[PDB]
């Protein structure tokens, strides 16, 4: 009765992970700016819908929904259509253009409930939470958001949602995650890197850990192309 | 594909696969004397001269007098463009002796019908001690308004190591759509300038570092 | 070996009893420190599991991170049925994990140890209760009250701790090596895009032991260590 | 109308800077201890007086005027003679062996009094940035061409002390004294000259009986 | 008298050669090193050899470990410390943390030295006493008060303390500022995946010594160096 | 009339400093523990007395006078005799088991003993910089030639501990004890001498029964 996995259908990832992401748990995807974390979290939901008719909920802390949609057009992923069809729900949690300092955790209490009803309403099995770093920066990484983040993770587990959460790190080789996000999103960790090779950049993906199950180890090269992420498990 | 505006900075539109996405902001970050101000001036100058797209330059530390003077190093006559109403330099530099400023920047953009905006040294208004939440929200307020207005913006930021964080306060990469890094790396005893587009949302682009020079004609980048 | 001063119990974790020259010192505590995903929880589960299966020695597992349910689910990765051992009274999993929405815990632990007549104890991620900037004196005294009680009871204890870098301090709070009798380090070193797992016994009070790093794997049978020499 | 420059006449520097220091602006000269900062700032003034009859003001915060004068004897320069002729003024802003608005109009008074064209100023990051910003602006309005020295503690670390001084400076020169394999090597770099060209990278120099000698 | 400082033999094989005669008499020597380098072993061997070889009584002040554990672990080297305690030649002074006023502590150390007529003293884990008071400079020059007082009685003292890196600062918390006369560094260096133990005498005020690192092993007879 | 020097009579040191230590000024001697700083400062005073009959004052903050005397017996030097003769004074400022008060004690000793040589053995950087500058300023005003030691943590790292001590000193000497391949190598470097020339980089030295011997 060891943990089962959900296929991401992201080229090469299901091989590295030996079958996909552990079902009903959160996986942290951490990486410097521009490593492809958001793209990964979108491809996860998009493939869920197209391949499996599994609805997805995308919670956005950094980008607006309109920009999420616009930026995916270059891959030929018609997110607007999936939203119109009710297969994808983009929950806008991104900063107020007229944002001010507010007190409490009522806003993140209401967020978790908003996320829960979205999941219920759209019958979603897949969830992406994009840019945990950003909501941490909204509350100066106070123990208030740390607690709420933990509450969010537990609720998702309680719901049975399979979740990707993305988060920033500052160096290619250094800590797993800025603000130690892996403490709360702790079951599974994937690290994306964008490493200088001479003057060129080489992207790699690593599954550092998946609790309760097996996976390939170390870094595997990938590219981002017109079809999104392509990872090469046998790549040079 | 998303619509891009040509910078006409030699080499840059090839590296960005057509120029800067219209209606969005781009961070240009670098150590001192890497060519950030020059990039942001050239962006406006070319827009006016080649495409008749008016420009607003917001300066937070250099005075407009020095901006105009330093631009004559490249044979650019910015005073003439200001006299013609094609360029507006907005002085936000401090007296030797931000919400409000945002409305003034809005006003200038509509008044001059500007499509291009450059913001130089905006983080000099903050202080080392400020909470990241405050710095981020105050910067975001400005950038969100520019996006709402339709402007395409270059915003310069500072860094203190050539390989190290993107910018000084650790929030700047979250407020802009795109990220460009200018470097000035020591190789033995020689300096080499490079430009890298680190992040360009919604499009492919050339990756890694590309050498450039600053000459009498401004920035020239060599992608091959 | 016969001629060493400290009595030891066998972990039965393949290769560890060779590296430690007989197993873990009885009645004492052993720190197992490592970056995240090095095998700390697996080591501390395997210790209890083997004690029950091989020697019928009951065990108490104190969890600060994972829920008991997840401990049990994850252990199925290795074909271990922990729920059955809990139902039989041979294993007790003590939940000290964060509630969504230390003296007290010590008494609960002591009660569980006497109730289940446990000889083996694993404390997993105890330093997760502390805050990053809590005083060193505070963290050391808190850990020590726990560990001294366990020694007084006569339990043999594995206590896991976190570290941030593979080559760097023994543990995160810089006091952990002072409350423990023995120190073991698990590493997961990344070099040339490949990871390799190793185990080292850094300090074992009162006896010799093999020195340096030894390779190990995690497979469907748990930890396997390969001691060369 | 691109910025004009003033010749330093420091052997090799006017080649590296394509003509000297930008007129009416301040140039930061930063370096670890004993890199030659005070020497550069004195040669600047000295050559101004001797070669071009341009009066100079030297602002000192730690070294006494007499120590400054004494040390310049090392290079065969008679500063006391120039002070007696009124072609050099050393301004003593040192503390006593038991507020920059004040110091500034002291400098300004001295500039107007001695008809000075060259100034040298020898030796919480938010407040330093703002304070150096204001000092730079005040000298610019007076029309002085200024060398200001600053300290740093590593050869390839921060340019100055707080990581901000280089950003608020129009011009930046870095003096290094790098230790490699038990040997020292002095170099000068013009890192930035806003609004004009200059040679790039480090150039070796020596300090001898004649002052700084740079080899382009 | 009017002579250079004299030394007392440790009888730790190899060490009396490296130190040209032993530890400077009537002064403190800091022995620093990462966890598990052999500091406590050095400090016990020093006292044990004094008792067995010279009939010089010893006092062992313990800040980290319990006396029961110190005695039990010393059996690893064939040393019967309980017998020496029973015979009054060794006193172990317990200052380890309670499982639940340092001026008073110094006075008890003094009293013990006088009661047992000890000529050798070991102070184990200065780092630990620092962690109990959070490196407040109340512990720091209460430490100097201890070093001073030891020097007044003419005790010859080993003080052990922790460091974090093999090639980095001499001692965590800057302990070498107080136990400043003599400094010995024990290292456990990683050579690939193997460990190599070394001992260095960094400094002995007022006298000569060999320089750099010397490898050693820990055996069933304690520390064994070879120059 | 450039700055003159007084001989240390460590023959290698007077060779690389071209004559000795600059007269009437303070020289910072920095190094990790056990590099020979105290020995350098004592040898400076001892040679001054034995070779030139220049009395000396040694100011101690850590070691007791009795220990300074005992330790010097390692080199066959009888400092108790020199104290008894009134050629040397060891001023005890070490703590029991106010910068102005210390300075007046130093001044009083220099007058009492007619001393020409002084050695001084051993939070905010601003405070340190200002106190150290006042100490240095008074000694210079008194006429003393001073060696002042400081500690540092790394062989190749900051010169002293507050990042300011080296900028307040006229002269800087760095002692190193570098560990490489399990062996130690001692070196001495004159980093800076204001107003005068000197050899550059690291020079090997040893400490023997004879004290410091430098071998260019
Ligand atoms: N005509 C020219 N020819 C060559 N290089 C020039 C010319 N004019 C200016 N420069 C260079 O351009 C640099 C100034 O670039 P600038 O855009 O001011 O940099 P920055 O990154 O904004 N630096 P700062 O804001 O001062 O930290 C100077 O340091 C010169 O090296
Ligand atoms: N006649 C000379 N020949 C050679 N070198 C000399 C001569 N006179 C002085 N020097 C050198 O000049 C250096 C002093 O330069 P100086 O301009 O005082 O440096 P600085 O960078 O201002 N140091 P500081 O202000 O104390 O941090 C000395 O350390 C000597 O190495
Ligand atoms: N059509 C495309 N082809 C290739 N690369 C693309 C395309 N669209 C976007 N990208 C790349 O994706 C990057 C942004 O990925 P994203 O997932 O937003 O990064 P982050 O890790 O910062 O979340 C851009 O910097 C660009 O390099
Ligand atoms: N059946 C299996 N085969 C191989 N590896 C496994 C298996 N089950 C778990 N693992 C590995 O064990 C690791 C779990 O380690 P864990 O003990 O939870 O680490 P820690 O407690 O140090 O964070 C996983 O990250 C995974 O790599
Ligand atoms: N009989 C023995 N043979 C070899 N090594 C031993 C023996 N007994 C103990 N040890 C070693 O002694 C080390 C502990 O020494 P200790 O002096 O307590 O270290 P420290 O005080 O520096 O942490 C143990 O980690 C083990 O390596
Ligand atoms: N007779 C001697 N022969 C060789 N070396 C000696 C002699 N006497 C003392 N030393 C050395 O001098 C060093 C003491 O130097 P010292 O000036 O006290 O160092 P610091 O003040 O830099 O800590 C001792 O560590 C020892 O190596
Ligand atoms: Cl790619
Ligand atoms: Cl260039
Ligand atoms: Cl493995
Ligand atoms: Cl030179
Ligand atoms: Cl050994
Ligand atoms: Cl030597
Ligand atoms: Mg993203
Ligand atoms: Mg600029
Ligand atoms: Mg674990
Ligand atoms: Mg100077
Ligand atoms: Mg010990
Ligand atoms: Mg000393």
């Amino acid at each position: 009765q060891a943990i089962a996995k959900m296929r991401t259908m992201i080229e090469g990832f299901d091989d590295i992970s030996h079958g996909g992401l552990p079902i009903g748990r959160s996986t942290l995807v951490s990486g410097t700016t521009g490593t492809g974390k958001t793209l990964f979290s979108i491809q996860f939901l998009y493939n869920g819908i197209i391949e499996f008719d599994e609805p997805g909920v995308f919670v956005t802390f950094e980008e607006t929904p309109q920009d999420i949609i616009k930026n995916a057009r270059s891959f030929g992923w018609d997110l607007a259509k999936l939203v119109d069809e009710g297969k994808l729900f983009i929950l806008d949690a991104s900063p107020d253009p007229e944002g001010q300092e507010v007190v409490g955790g009522f806003d993140l209490s209401a967020l978790i409930e908003r996320i829960n009803y979205a999941i219920q309403k759209y019958r979603a099995r897949r969830v992406s939470i994009d840019s945990v770093t950003s909501v941490f920066q909204q509350y100066d990484a106070s123990s208030v958001v740390r607690r709420e983040l933990f509450r969010l993770v537990a609720r998702l587990k309680q719901i049975g949602a399979t979740t990707v959460m993305t988060t920033e790190r500052i160096e290619e080789y250094g800590p797993i995650a800025r603000y130690g996000v892996e403490e709360f999103v702790s079951d599974n960790v994937v690290i994306l890197r964008n490493v200088l090779e001479g003057e060129r950049r080489r992207r790699t993906l690593e599954i550092l850990k998946l609790r309760g199950t097996s996976h390939m180890k170390g870094e595997y090269p990938f590219t981002i192309t017109d079809h999104g992420i392509n990872i090469f498990p046998l790549g040079a």
